[PDB]
């Protein structure tokens, strides 16, 4: 969970308190306009054809790097796992934990 050397996007930290799912993401500043979303499987591990979606927003700079921070926070009915989807300059990038996805306990 460091400022990456080359990864296009990298989840840093996340929390789920029973209702609110939130976190912070390193995002390479490839171009100005960006869409950063969190796509998740619900409490029964249902990915629902990528239809469970939270929009992240720009949080702040990481000066001296080529990265910036984005954050998210939203209510969910339940969550077992998720990945980050990042669209910028006409291409899609993922942090899906090298295909394992990121897990939420319980
Ligand atoms: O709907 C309004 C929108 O406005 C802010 O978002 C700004 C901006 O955030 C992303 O871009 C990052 C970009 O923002 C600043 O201008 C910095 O100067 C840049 O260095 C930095 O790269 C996004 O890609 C843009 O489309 C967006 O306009 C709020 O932060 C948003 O929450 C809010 O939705």
């Amino acid at each position: 969970a460091s400022i990456p050397s080359s990864a296009s996007v990298q989840l840093d930290s996340y929390n789920y308190d029973g209702s609110t799912f939130s976190g912070k993401i390193y995002v390479k500043n490839i171009a100005y306009s960006k869409k950063v979303t969190v796509v998740y499987a619900d409490g029964s591990d249902n990915w629902n054809n990528n239809g469970n979606i939270i929009a992240a927003s720009f949080s702040g700079p990481i000066s001296g790097s080529n990265y910036e921070y984005w954050t998210f926070s939203a209510s969910v009915k339940g969550i077992k796992e998720f990945y980050i989807k990042y669209e910028v300059s006409g291409k899609t990038y993922y942090d899906n934990n090298n295909s394992a996805n990121y897990q939420v306990s319980t």
